[PDB]
RNA sequence: UAAU
RNA sequence: UAAU
């Protein structure tokens, strides 16, 4: 009884409801302990934000991606980590940024964010918070100017 | 954060001009402005101490009898102490069989109800950490490394 | 093996 | 410096 109409709003509702719409396809979408001897893949997630308001006019995003990506993939390959920079202005043209944060597609749903950067880890357990270590100590070389 | 600036007067600006016979889109969107106007961002420039806190099961039902709690406390509690120290966490036994008597056991979290909760889940070890960030997670890991010598 |  |  609740899905048809959760559809039925869906359908009816005016395009320029952005958020109205991202809330109410995300409720019709709708429809753990460590176990270390087995030792089974986990996820982990940290957001790490960029120091944006004490250093507005600094390049970080430019010094974490490098030419190409090529510094970020690095730092990737050598960490065991995924890291994507997300969050208002990470990405390089801001007008460009702003309409898509507005076309409510939780695909941008993170413009609306803080820039961070989000490290994601997927491992066992003990090499999973080891690895989210050794992400955290490399990244603090980008994030904090000299 | 941007979202008090930007999200949140437009969530406001879209609750103000929705018809309100949505009453599931006019719900989801109050909710969600409840949600943002009452963790989880790393300050790295600061590095101030951060929580972390991972809870490990402990295999009862693989191993059914094998005296775990017995085997990470050791004499007066001592081999569990030495673990905590040399990984630097704090470790607690928690879940059904935590408690050496079972009679009352059951009894604890009937009726008082205040902070024995963790008598209705699996037996579990909970590893806390208080560290800047790469710190905490090197710690945690190395806690599971060396907790694993008692689970097996 | 019974700790905080 | 613009990756995903």
């Amino acid at each position: 009884k609740y899905l048809p109409e959760l559809m039925a709003e869906k359908d009816s509702l005016d395009p320029s409801f952005t958020h109205a719409l991202r809330l109410v396809n995300q409720e019709i979408e709708k429809f753990k302990y460590i176990d270390v001897v087995i030792n089974k893949n986990m996820k982990l997630g940290q957001k790490v934000l960029i120091p944006v308001k004490q250093f507005p006019k600094f390049n970080f995003v430019g010094k974490l991606l490098g030419p190409r990506g090529n510094s970020l993939k690095r730092l990737q390959e050598e960490t065991l980590t995924k890291m994507s920079i997300l969050g208002k202005g990470s990405m390089r043209d801001k007008a460009k940024e702003e309409e898509l944060r507005k076309s409510g597609e939780a695909k941008y749903f993170h413009l609306n964010d803080d820039l961070h950067v989000l490290i994601e880890v997927f491992a066992p357990p003990a090499e999973a918070y080891a690895r989210m270590g050794h992400a955290l100590e490399e990244i603090k070389k980008f994030l904090i100017p000299d």
